[PDB]
């Protein structure tokens, strides 16, 4: 991922949405899309993006569903054009492997998403995330996610996925997470509000790839 | 919900939903519209079930992120119009208060899902499924989603959140829950492809409705 850095691109109205990424493109490779932008201007803005910037596109929808539901929404989304779509582990390992069953159909890739960010988080996933990251390992996920917030526990998700898995981690900025420390265990950092509410993103951006750089 | 019965649309284009959903308009007074169908056709099929066969619509989006993206993901759906929306539990109390927040602010409703009627279900949501029940209850909420196919379960979960909360069950048909067990325990049952993809729509309707009124 260029310079490490994903942006999660969560304005909800086109015109600021494509304003800013294309402001930051210069710093970055890879664009995470969540409902909170496609739910406002529609599935097609998958491949509007994916064509304006030539970034690839994670569909950050934290797939949640029964297995037949999951399908269904997976082939949606890479008909829309997504490189990758992220799904919870906590449904368990029929969900998950629907999930990576549509990928190997369509040539695309699953994140796995372990332990969560936010504070909520401890009350019931960070008390299966070790044992949801064992399972993606035994189902052959390769693709990660892993809270920044967390650094002792981002140690512990790397050390359950090995050095060659994917590992992309949020709650860098806003949520309190550092760029640095994050990239001690994580391949990339995944940055929403701290870029895209900044009076100037580019500045943001490259102030951010300037602390990651040394 | 008329009949104690909800549609769950799950198919992927607007022609076949649309006469499906008119076909067992009689039976019903509740469509369930996931991301299946938003996903293949836009968050504007909402608002055009409400209007075309003024049904109540529950937006199934099983919601399951962070607090500051649970509630955009709220307001853009109750924005389309939806009466009520899935969220999930399993993230924690912030994450359903941010819904919670989202639906007092629109005049709308959160239904918690506790349980989850997937064999994959019992790997991780299982074991916290009571203690996401409590969680509801303690946040106030009074709409609640648990599985048909585990009846002592749905069981429990009412013992938990008691007599005057409103309960869905979905699970009923294709996963192998039963309407008239189902329904000892749930107010109303969700009934996806036992309607949606039988030869006759209305005659599977009337067929289970016809079990339960007795
Ligand atoms: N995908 C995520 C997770 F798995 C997770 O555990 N925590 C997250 O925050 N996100 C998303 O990452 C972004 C965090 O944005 P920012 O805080 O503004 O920097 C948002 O899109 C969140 O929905
Ligand atoms: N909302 C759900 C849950 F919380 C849950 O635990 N199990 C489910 O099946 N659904 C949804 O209920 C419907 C079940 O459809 P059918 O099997 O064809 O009858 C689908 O839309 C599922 O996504």
């Amino acid at each position: 991922v260029m310079n490490r850095l994903i942006l999660a691109m969560d304005l909800m109205n086109r015109d600021d949405a494509l304003r800013v990424t294309g402001e930051v493109r210069e710093y970055i490779d890879t664009v995470k899309i969540g409902y909170p932008l496609v739910l406002s201007e529609g599935m097609d803005i998958i491949a509007e993006f994916r064509k304006r910037f030539g970034c690839r596109i994670i569909a950050d929808f934290k797939v949640a569903d029964i297995p037949e539901t999951n399908e269904k929404i997976c082939r949606a989304t890479f008909k829309a054009g997504a490189d990758a779509i992220i799904v919870h582990g906590f449904p368990g390992a029929d969900s998950v492997r629907a999930c990576l069953n549509v990928a190997e159909e369509m040539g695309r890739e699953v994140f796995l998403l372990t332990e969560m960010s936010h504070p909520g988080a401890e009350m019931f996933i960070q008390g299966a995330a070790d044992e949801i990251a064992r399972m993606g390992v035994d189902l052959g996920v390769k693709n990660y996610v892993g809270p920044s917030t967390r650094p002792e526990r981002l140690s512990r998700l790397r050390e359950i996925i090995g050095q060659d898995s994917f590992l992309i981690s949020p709650g860098v900025g806003a949520q309190g997470g550092d760029p640095g420390e994050t990239l001690r265990f994580a391949d990339a950092i995944i940055v929403g509000r701290s870029i895209y509410l900044a009076d100037n993103p580019a500045a943001a951006a490259a102030g951010i790839i300037e602390s990651i750089k040394d």
